[PDB]
């Protein structure tokens, strides 16, 4: 009998399992699934914890997510195609709700889909080993509630395990002699250890000027944004300023390219991540800084050097929820056979096709377009239920748009759904006063 | 005969500094391999401003703080071959300051020659037993590089430490806690405390020490609760010892009194993991910290592998002494020096180690246990040997100026066991030397 391990039970490993059982619900016979999660519940970067560095365990922790986390770009743009947002709430809601009314969404789909069943939480993946002998993987993992140290072997792997988690940490001269606080985005967790603060955010990420908006949002003396990269064209509050590169800093004072100094107090490093997969060797090992299109994956999702090893949502994230369900359908596809494989160098070709494409890419429109594309081709493969993708595209367009307009005003924004048709409504409390984050208190009427 | 070395901190360092010390004396020495994760040695003596995991998303591993000290007199740990006095060539205080001891080290084992065998920014990924070629398979990702590598070795010596790997519990409503909650392990800069009430959760040395430095640099409160005993230390006017803590809201702890208090940040110092990513339970150590781990005859010898061997993996009373006699050892085990007994033996000499270690009650007991334990281990290598009674006595004159006043034991001096010369009163108290440099230190401020 065949069997699928799948790495990680976040979104992509959600989508993995909800992809195989859709197909037997279909009437399909499926492989054996086994699902390997480090952490003690799923929802992958959208389990919100507490904690910091290392778990319980000693593992790296996962989660980059923090307090009063919203979604950040429409709800509409990340629905699913085949559990709608009107079938999980039963009604409509905003179009930028909070980490745990996203979780919950996302826990929804896969508790119908019965899936929690195929997974072993509390179990780190160690190592993942290709036999050339038999043609199959040896998955050595430390399950850490029977503190063993074990392995089975698997006939294809799906590599779900993210790539916003291992941070990208660059130094600056002074960092040893700052009597303040240093993190990356990666350990920033609640907005409040902040107040009446002066922040500096390095870096130009989506995370940049998300965190810089909590600390705003909660009461920071002054935010501080530094970046070599270019001016991002938004409008800030009062209190909140840009630099130019960082350059030292001293016991208190942060310098800049520019010759100005200025007191900060903490300083937040969000200078990105890195793809990160220490249980693999370089024969299956994913290298590749942050964009919409890695190579050495066909469709995006199948390991050219070993087609039997896959990875979804490895791509940067324009598109996130459907793109994981787009890129799992077509992997249990490929696993069940449905969908047989080109040549090696025929895959090699037609990654480089989207490759030169993607370097072709010079707006934020032909970006997600681009990406949208890359799914469009996904789902008309499989029985994924297509999806309304250029109207997708304006949602996004919207987005943009709004954010232009008011960088702290996007969030009160509604959108139309593309699966439904149903018109998100006003929220009850505008963004920058909602200071509290609870699924309790969103869906409330109060 | 190749050995592999997998950490180059202390322990590492004194298993690369034990085969240089026999081939100086007119052996042949086998290879020496020596893996390390950061740029350079020391282990926990390589501070960092980092924290969580590092530069390559390997976990930070260093523990250390700004501000740190000598634990207890530097007398009790001065190297026999490499005195105080050669090093800096002027006499000096007793409990020198992180940067000064680091000085001390790096001064020894600069001058053992040993570097040239160390591949520094390589973490160890795995390491495995293969029973047809009775050889190790090490397999190593190299961050200069970004490339994994595997090497073949015909012995394996652990010395990645087991001070690094947080035990992390979580409280009732941890979640919700306004303020910062962070491990003894990030634990960085006091500085970061000032005009804070700070709880301090669990027992050890480096809870008592961590509070300090906080009190130090100007926290407006500190609040020790653990479940263990007390010392009964005499701790200062801002300080506060509670009984374990049950419960946190959003800015309050509560304690098994049933009393409240505002806390600004939580600092759990409740200790460590051996923790070994890089190895299955073939060979993977798996204790928590005593005096005596089992599976290790002689402490070192890896009873279900013996030719894979760890350092250092005792709580620590002695240190750099016990590495050094932990490393000798293992050096003559593998030269082949000394036979070792069969397993059914090796196990039988560890379970008598182990019943001695559960009579033990006192800080007397303990040191003369792992003193005895060194002891032990010097006899059976040329490793010179020491006074350890006179150490002992001198670590238990440390243990009773801390009971006296914790906050002053580090303005103590004692009596070098190298030269038997008093080490003479710092130019700064304690509690008022907030520069911690080598510099400032050294100079006559
Ligand atoms: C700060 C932040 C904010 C974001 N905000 C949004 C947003 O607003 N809207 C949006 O659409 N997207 C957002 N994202 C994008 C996010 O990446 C996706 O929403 C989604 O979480 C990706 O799912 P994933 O399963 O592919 O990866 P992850 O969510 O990271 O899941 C990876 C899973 O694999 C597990 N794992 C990793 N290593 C191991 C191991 N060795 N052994 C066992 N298990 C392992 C992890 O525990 C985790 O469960 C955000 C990301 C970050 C970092
Ligand atoms: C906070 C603190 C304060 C202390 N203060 C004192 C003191 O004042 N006096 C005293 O005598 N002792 C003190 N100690 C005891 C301390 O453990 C020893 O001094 C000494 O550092 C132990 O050395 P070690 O080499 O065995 O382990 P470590 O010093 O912890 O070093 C282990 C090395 O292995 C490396 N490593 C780990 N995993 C990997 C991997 N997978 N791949 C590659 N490399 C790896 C690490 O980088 C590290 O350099 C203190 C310990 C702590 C935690």
């Amino acid at each position: 009998a065949t069997r699928i391990a799948i790495l990680g039970a976040g979104p992509s490993g959600m989508a993995q399992l909800r992809a195989f059982q859709s197909a037997q619900e279909k009437g399909a016979e499926i492989p054996e699934l086994v699902c390997f999660e480090k952490q003690a519940d799923w929802g992958g970067q959208w389990n919100y914890t507490w904690r910091t560095g290392l778990d319980e365990n000693g593992e790296p922790v996962h989660s980059s997510m923090y307090r009063y986390l919203w979604s950040n770009g429409p709800k509409e743009c990340l629905e699913f195609a085949d559990y709608t947002f009107d079938e999980h709430f039963g009604k409509p809601i905003a179009s930028y709700p909070p980490r745990e009314v996203l979780w919950d969404y996302i826990k929804g789909r896969v508790e119908k889909a019965g899936v929690r069943k195929y997974i072993r939480f509390n179990t780190a993946v160690r190592h993942v080993e290709f036999n050339e002998d038999s043609q199959t993987f040896t998955v050595t993992v430390q399950d850490h509630t029977t503190d063993t140290i074990y392995s089975e072997e698997f006939d294809y792997v799906v590599c779900c395990t993210g790539h916003f988690s291992t941070p990208y940490v660059p130094e600056f001269e002074g960092f040893e002699k700052f009597g303040g606080r240093i993190l990356h985005a990666h350990d920033f967790r609640d907005a409040l250890e902040f107040k009446d603060k002066t922040v500096l955010l390095v870096g130009s990420s989506s995370s940049a000027e998300d965190i810089g908006s909590q600390c705003y949002k909660y009461g920071a003396k002054k935010l501080i944004s530094c970046y070599r990269t270019a001016p991002m064209g938004y409008k800030w509050p009062e209190n909140w300023d840009e630099r130019p590169n960082l350059v030292r800093v001293d016991t208190e004072n942060a310098y800049f390219a520019d010759g100005s100094s200025e007191k900060v107090d903490a300083i937040i490093l969000c200078t990105g991540y890195i793809h990160h997969f220490p249980f693999l060797n370089d024969d299956l090992r994913l290298v590749t800084n942050n964009r919409l299109w890695p190579l050495n994956l066909y469709k995006g999702v199948v390991w050219e050097d070993n087609p039997k090893f896959f990875y979804i949502g490895m791509q940067d994230q324009w598109y996130s929820f459907n793109m994981f369900d787009a890129q799992a359908w077509y992997a249990r596809d490929v696993i069940m056979g449905r969908l047989p494989l080109p040549s090696k160098e025929e895959m090699k070709a037609d990654s480089m096709a989207w490759r030169e494409k993607e370097l072709t890419l010079v707006t934020a429109e032909e970006m997600y377009t681009y990406q949208g594309d890359y799914i469009q081709n996904l789902i008309d493969m499989t029985d994924y239920p297509s999806f309304d993708i250029p109207a997708t595209n304006k949602t996004f367009l919207e987005w943009k748009h709004h954010k232009k307009e008011n960088i702290m005003t996007f969030r009160d924004h509604s959108y139309r759904s593309l699966m439904t048709g149903t018109m998100a409504p006003k929220h009850h409390t505008p963004w920058i006063d909602a200071l509290d984050d609870s699924l309790e208190a969103y869906l409330s009427d109060k």
